[PDB]
């Protein structure tokens, strides 16, 4: 499904989408 899909991954968008982008410096402060 779609929804399956998406609740699945972009439901915690807000902050992994920057975990991504951001791997080089967010990750390595956050620990993500």
């Amino acid at each position: 499904g779609i929804l399956s899909s998406f609740k699945g991954v972009a439901k915690g968008v807000a902050k992994d989408l920057a975990g991504k982008l951001l791997e080089t410096l967010k990750c390595k402060i956050t620990g993500c």
